[PDB]
């Protein structure tokens, strides 16, 4: 199991070294051969060799099976110019990996169910992963412009960036409940009747996974609705950030979830959420979603699923055990490392 | 005060007349010169008429100030063709009229907190109303394709199109509390950064009213953590689809909410809910919504803001004292319009 470890900004060298500690005991424990190198990224980058994601690294996400990717930024850096800022960085790793759909989960940690907004029988058994596609739609699609009068954007998508996505999210759908529900507006625009029929033909060949389609207004209303009625859901890039987004905040308690970029190279996996400067150094970080990005490149980038669930099980009972700070506990960084390895023996 | 009232089908005929009753007491009261005529539209006019709004109907509208509009619509007529089926007629009153703004509001009756889906304390004192462009924007903007390969659509707006929805926005915010929020995607497409700076520009004519601009995954996100932190928000076409639709499940105890389009001619006013057939003549169906139109077109047909909150309060202690069969009560619509007729005095 060869991992490049990219332990990043601020919280970033604390968080990602609570999930290397799961990911030694699993190796030791299972013996998984864990190889890992750590390399610099992000605003230390750019201080040490001046640039974000310099060849060394650039060379190591390569040569991995696996990136663990902390966090960067930092306020030091937004001053100066803008391939030398630690952001630019996340979208080369992001261009050089050809990576092409986003793997955002949400689980709603029963022993947490009290921070979410909605009543507790609407969370109640949360567990889905939007998969978003990446790299097209409007966001880059094109003709798009600007006059004294005018301005537009194209959404466009050709057949082979929808099956990419969808391939993701039914492979994706084989290791958890499979069920996909894709997302559209295939009642109104065309890109959505394209999206709709691509995804139905490639959804033949993954025969022991179900398929549903849903438009995105009303996608939008069964989060909050009834957001347990789905496991993998699937969809293009607007669609995917604004229900990503929407499905965010129905853990409550924030800070606790998990990334994942994959496609054709290295699997790229983060926690959602920032450098955090503020704390950095203090012990206090939560490592929930660090320790939860090493879980699912255990998932995705080596196929096991079995450990993947123990290591977001020894997390449940550890977030039930020990909150940290931040969920008004008092469990650090590494004390709640603790508790969670203490599950997974 | 001209009012062409357009009962509709199923339960249209029911709930426009104890919205009728609602405009009776308080015109006898405050001496307000209603005239009203009712009009054929709908299944009702296809099987009258042979099509779904008839030249008396289309003088109707086109004559009166405001169009009270019930709801239409049943299986009956979905054998049959295209424009002769009862939601055609739908877009020929927005075509005629020149309606190009949608306006829904959402307010969480303190007395039903409990049956939404979010915890009390999110939905207290929720009161927006989204005033969503109508005509334009991706669903009708070109081009627009399919082909075996690829598929196209453009987000497009010209100047006029965003100035006529803006005012509307900080007109209809006068009136309430004086805060506009406007939506887009201006930190990714130009469409949106055009849409920002037009709204900044209509902006200064109206002084008297705050502006602020918020990200369409953004504004998902506060709708569910923090909803209560708008007064009128205004947004493009599909993004104000997703988002009223993700706003209706605020209340929860649905089928409460109104909707009012606007713009050059006569503007139409309906509740958000359909004909529902099941239970046409049974005496059973929630006026509210019909109930809270007729407040709608007070506030903007004819400017009577005060009396539109009269009645918007009426109907609050109504559901406080005498919910409807569908929310746990047994308070059929004319008891119901009793008891709010009964706080109007």
């Amino acid at each position: 199991m060869k991992v490049a470890v990219l332990p990043g900004d601020g919280i970033g060298p604390e968080v990602t070294e609570a999930a290397l500690k799961v990911l030694r005991a699993l190796d030791e424990a299972e013996g998984l051969g864990l190889a890992y190198e750590v390399f610099p990224f992000g605003g230390a980058a750019i201080d040490a060799f001046g640039e974000p994601f310099p060849e060394p690294t650039r060379k190591g996400v390569e040569e991995a099976e696996a990136v663990l990717l902390g966090s960067v930024g930092g306020p030091k850096w937004d001053q100066n110019p803008r391939e030398l800022r630690p952001e630019k960085g996340l979208l080369s790793i992001r261009k050089q990996l050809d990576l092409f759909a986003n793997l955002r989960p949400v689980k709603v940690f029963e022993s947490l169910s009290d921070a979410s907004p909605l009543k507790k029988e609407y969370i109640d058994n949360v567990d889905f992963v939007i998969v978003r596609e990446l790299t097209g739609g409007i966001y880059f699609g094109e003709p798009r412009g600007m006059s004294e009068a005018e301005a537009w954007n194209t959404e466009r998508y050709s057949k082979p960036e929808v099956e990419r996505v969808a391939r993701v999210a039914f492979e994706a759908a084989r290791k958890r409940r499979k069920h996909v529900v894709s997302v559209d507006k295939a009642n109104v625009l065309e890109v959505g009747e394209f999206w709709r029929k691509t995804v139905e033909e490639v959804g033949r060949g993954y025969p022991d996974v179900a398929l549903e389609h849903q438009y995105v207004d009303a996608m939008a209303m069964h989060l909050v609705r009834s957001p347990a009625r789905f496991d993998v859901v699937v969809t293009g890039n607007i669609f995917g950030d604004i229900l990503s987004d929407l499905a965010s905040v129905l853990p409550g308690s924030l800070g606790l979830l998990p990334s994942a970029s994959l496609g054709r190279g290295t699997p790229v996996f983060e926690p959602v959420h920032g450098s955090a400067p503020d704390i950095a150094g203090k012990g206090i970080a939560n490592p929930t979603a660090a320790i939860l990005s090493a879980a699912m490149m255990l998932e995705h980038a080596f196929g096991l699923v079995e450990l993947a669930r123990k290591v977001e099980d020894a997390v449940a009972k550890a977030l039930l055990e020990t909150p940290p700070p931040d969920l008004g506990g008092s469990a650090g960084t590494e004390a709640f490392t603790a508790t969670v390895l203490r599950h997974l023996a």
